[PDB]
């Protein structure tokens, strides 16, 4: 297999299948990706990750980087081989956590300072977050950039959008300054801009320019709504480069995914299936459930009817909501299967519908069951 | 196959292995039984439990008649259909975790009547335990016993021995009272008499009296220390019925159980496994580990160098060591599969010695390596 070969199998609309091809594995798309908060997709062993469908995951740069540490992942062999994940990884830059979950953080030019959330002091810069990302291993490195709150006003969109431009130049030369990882790796660049049609545009024109081997569209599922994000999708996504891959972060919910695809999206991850699970929420064709609910302590059925996963062959609604509200680890595991292998089988709708020509007419049913 | 029969297919000295036949499947003797504290081995689907060599579990009753209720999971099919393993299960009478659990205890010659660990008040007696292992559909029913603090007095371990077997009496009739129990599932019996040995002997005549389809040994293993347990055990064990199971409860750390099969103990459970590896502890033949201990953080031997388990195939110390620290689930999930493999790999070593008159080299070995 090549270091990375997007092809696009089929197209409906503004919405495209096809696969990625990197050394460790291909990747169908669109994809989701389950998240490795810390060197796990939590509750699962990475044998069962893989039989639900995935066939790459994420890791989180800024919990890695404080614990265990990435050089010392690199001395045990690298995050595959700590985890015993051995198909790709995406790694974020680390930045956005850092904002959000870091204190006493410090922001120039050159990167940002804080202490972890043990109070002991770290530096995150375009060449560090490269550098930690090689150190891991990881397969698609994220350039790193500096979020954009929502709202921002334009001029606040502006500096950091043009701050995220000169930072994704400095992650790019980073990589390639580093031979094994240019080689090896793939390198994301990210597009910024908040709401503002003309700063995604710069964006775009920025990243277009250095050139990178797919593009994310930044700074969304923050605040905006379905609405807001639908239509900053709209005018955004047609200006990255139609022929490499378009990955929207920490997008989200189904009804999300489904419109986002219809705007040309083709990776997504986030932490709903398996953070959501564990406090007792399970996806279902007929909209979501809390399993908690006292309307489940008597009902044989399992999670979904038509899901083809191992826990809804195996184990009811019934015995979930005793695990779950007994805290029972085994419910955790449950859900979280459940959950990602929901996503895993919306996923595989969405290619086989766009595939055969008849994704217009998948959303529109998905639509119309999951929100009788 | 039979509703129960124990054959003893090996001897050497006052050990024995063999088998227990019953409807759901075969029970290797000497057993250890994972513990199920409420219709789950916390941690492990029942399909691991099986995989690490399993034959038979042991399910709680006092939390199951609490949460989610004997009737309920009766409704809902029984213990087996709910939590998903089909193999014999053995129940406790409750009586136990009653006394240690809960509040306002009301004891009497009827039972005890006691405050739920949500305050609701619960009853129980040796008919109404009897009654809620038949709602689980338990394989193995226990007597409901009254259980003798350590240290006992003569008289008071000489009055509550009197009333166990009085409530030995009155579980017997109960179970032989209902016909699809008694025709399905197996009772055993449950001596008593703290460390005396005239006592003892008079429960195990009474016992024999009556009549079990095997006899446990209760009353050890809380607070008397080894050497007492094992001198209690000398006299104890020979005065049970020679060609039915000897069940010691509560039972134990490796070399506890090597030193009650050598005294002639058929079956053990343990929480110490499952417990003790969710809070870090690791069995290996060179003797226990805490795998957070920072001697670990970067070693990359599997947990013990010869255990078969899957953890071990698969993952590091340094790893385990990591998710431990982090207290993340797959931790948990890792130190208690291996942690119950290794139990059971101990009980197949103990059987294949016993079946080769080696057991006593066997026992020797076992020792000097794993307190070297
Ligand atoms: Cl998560
Ligand atoms: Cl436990
Ligand atoms: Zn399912
Ligand atoms: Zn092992």
């Amino acid at each position: 297999r090549p270091r990375f070969s997007f092809s696009i199998a089929a197209r409906e609309g503004k919405a495209r299948t096809g696969t990625i091809e990197m050394k460790r594995g291909v990747i169908r798309t669109p994809a989701f990706m389950p998240v490795g908060t810390a060197a796990t997709v939590k509750a699962l062993k990475p044998e069962t990750v893989r039989a639900t469908g995935a066939d790459i995951i994420l890791g989180n740069t800024y919990h890695l980087m404080l614990r265990p540490g990435a050089e010392r992942i690199a001395k045990l062999g690298g995050l595959h081989s700590f985890m015993g994940w051995d198909r790709p990884i995406l790694t974020d830059s680390g930045g956005y956590q850092v904002m959000s979950l870091s204190s006493l953080t410090k922001q120039s030019e050159e990167g940002v300072t804080f202490k972890s959330h043990d109070g002991s002091r770290h530096m995150l810069s375009p060449e560090r977050s490269i550098e930690i990302q090689h150190l891991l291993g990881s397969d698609i490195v994220m350039a790193f950039d500096e979020c954009t709150p929502y709202p921002a006003t334009p001029s606040r969109a502006a500096s950091s959008m043009e701050r995220s431009m000169r930072w994704a130049k400095r992650s790019r030369d980073a990589f390639d300054s580093r031979k094994e990882q240019a080689e090896n790796a793939a390198l994301f660049g990210i597009q910024q801009g908040s709401v503002f049609e003309n700063l995604r545009q710069q964006s775009a024109d920025a990243l277009a320019e250095i050139g990178f081997d797919g593009y994310a569209v930044g700074g969304l599922a923050v605040g905006e709504g379905q609405d807001e994000m639908f239509r900053v999708l709209d005018f955004s996504v047609p200006m990255l480069p139609d022929d490499k891959p378009h990955y929207l972060m920490g997008v989200g919910k189904p009804d999300d995914i489904v419109g986002a695809v219809e705007r040309g999206i083709d990776m997504f991850d986030c932490v709903l299936p398996t953070r959501s699970g564990r406090n007792g929420q399970a996806f279902t064709w007929d909209g979501p459930i809390n399993i908690r609910n006292a309307r489940f302590s008597e009902d044989l059925k399992p999670l979904d009817s038509e899901c083809h996963c191992a826990v809804c062959q195996k184990w009811s609604r019934a015995y979930i909501h005793f695990l779950i509200r007994a805290g029972e680890i085994l419910g955790a595991m449950l859900m979280t299967e459940h959950n990602i292998a929901f996503y895993q089988q919306l996923m595989q709708k969405i290619r086989d519908s766009i595939s055969e020509g008849r994704f217009s007419q998948f959303a529109q049913d998905f639509r119309a069951r999951y929100f009788a």
